[PDB]
C-alpha cells in the first residue's frame, strides 16, 4: 500500500493547498465569509477548489481499488499524473475558465483508466468463481 | 473486501455519471462556468450532484466499517440499495424538488442501519475488552 | 485499525448531524430547495457544513495513513480533537462568522500534525530502502 498511501498524501497536500489559495483570493477581493461569490476570478478560483474537492474521494476510492485489485505501481502512477493534472487545473481556472480545460482533459484521462484498472481487477477476481458456478450447475450428469 | 470494493466502484461510477449529467444541463441552459446558478432545473440538477457528492465519503466510510467490523455481505447489500436510492434521487431532483424526496427517503434509510451495523460491530469489538478491564480492577481480593 | 474506525464513525455521525442542522435552518428561514442562499444565518450554517464536508475526506485519508504508517493511538487522538474542533466550529459559524475562527484554529492545528505524522511515517518507510539503493550503486568496487 505504501505508494498508494504516498499518492493519497500528495492528494491531501494538493487539496489543502488549493484551499489556502482560495483563502488568499478571499482576502484579495475582500469577499467576506460566508459569501462564495464576487469577481469572476474569485468565482473561478473558488470553483476549481470546489470541483477538485468533489473529485478527491472518487480519486481515493479507485486509486485504492486499482492498486490492491489490479497492479499498485500502475495505479499510483495514474494517481500521480491525475494530481498533477489537477494542480495545473486550479492554476488554469485561476487564469481563465479555458486554461482550466487542458489540465481537466489530462485529469479525466487519468481518472478513467483508473476505473478501467479497478474494473478489470475486480472482474479478474469475480468472473472465474462465477463461471465455475455457472458450469458446475449446468453439468449435470454430463452423460 | 471484494464486494465492498465492487460497491465502492459502483458509487464512483454513479458519482461520475451525475457529474456528466450536470455538464449536460450546463450545456443545455447555456450556464457558463463558473456559474452554478440559472433556471430552476440546472439549479436542481446541479444541487442533486452536489448533495450526492457530499454524502459519498460518509457512505464509503461506514460501508468499509460495516463490512470488516460487522458482516460484509450485509454492508454491501445496504451500500447497493443506497446507491440505487441515489440514482433515482438525482433522476428525481431533475424532474422536481419533490421527486427527489421518495428516493432520498430510501437512501437515508439505507445510510443509517449502515451506521447501526458499523456501530454494533465496533461495540462488539470494544465492549468485551472494556468490561474485562472494568471487572478486573473492581475485584479486588474477592474475599 | 479499530480506533481509527471508531474515530471515522464519529466523523460520519458528526457530518450527518451538521447535515440535519442545515435541514433545520432550511426549514426555519423558509429556504426552499434547491436554494442555498437566504439570511446571513442560513448562509453561515450552510457554509460550515459545506466546509466540514470538503475537509472530511482529507481528514479520513491521513487519519488512516497517520495510523498504519506512524502510530495509531496518536493518529486517533488528533482525529478526535479535530472532530471536536469541528463540532465547535459549526456551533460557532451558526452564532457568527468569527465564532467559527477559534475552533477553526484548533481544527487546522489538529489536521496538520496529522499530515506531519503521516509524512514522517511514510518517510520512515521509504527513506531507508532509498539510501540503501543510493549507497549500493555508488560503491562501486570500494577499493
Ligand atoms: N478550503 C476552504 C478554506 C477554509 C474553509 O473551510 N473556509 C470556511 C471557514 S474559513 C468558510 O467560511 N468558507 C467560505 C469559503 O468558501 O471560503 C475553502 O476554500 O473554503
Ligand atoms: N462533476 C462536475 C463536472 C466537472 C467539473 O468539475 N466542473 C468544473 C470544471 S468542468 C466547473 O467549472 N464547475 C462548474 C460546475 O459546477 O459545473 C460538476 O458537476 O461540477
Ligand atoms: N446534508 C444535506 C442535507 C440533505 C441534502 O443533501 N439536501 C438536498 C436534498 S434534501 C438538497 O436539496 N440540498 C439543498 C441544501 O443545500 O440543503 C445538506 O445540508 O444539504
Amino acid at each position: 500500500v505504501a505508494l498508494l498511501a504516498a499518492v493519497t498524501l500528495l492528494g491531501v497536500l494538493l487539496q489543502a493547498y488549493f484551499s489556502l489559495q482560495v483563502i488568499s483570493a478571499r482576502r484579495a477581493f475582500r469577499v467576506e465569509p460566508p459569501l462564495t461569490t464576487g469577481p469572476p476570478e474569485f468565482e473561478r478560483v473558488y470553483r476549481a477548489q470546489v470541483n477538485c474537492s468533489e473529485y478527491f474521494p472518487l480519486f481515493l476510492a479507485t486509486l485504492w481499488v486499482a492498486g490492491i485489485f489490479f497492479h499498485e505501481g500502475a495505479a499510483a502512477l495514474c494517481g500521480l499524473v491525475y494530481l498533477f493534472a489537477r494542480l495545473r487545473y486550479f492554476q488554469g481556472y485561476a487564469r481563465s475558465a479555458q486554461l482550466r480545460l487542458a489540465p481537466l482533459y489530462a485529469s479525466a484521462r487519468a481518472l478513467w483508466l483508473l476505473v478501467a484498472l479497478a474494473a478489470l481487477g475486480l472482474l479478474a477476481h469475480f468472473l472465474p468463481a462465477a463461471l465455475r458456478a455457472a458450469l458446475l450447475g449446468r453439468l449435470r450428469t454430463l452423460l
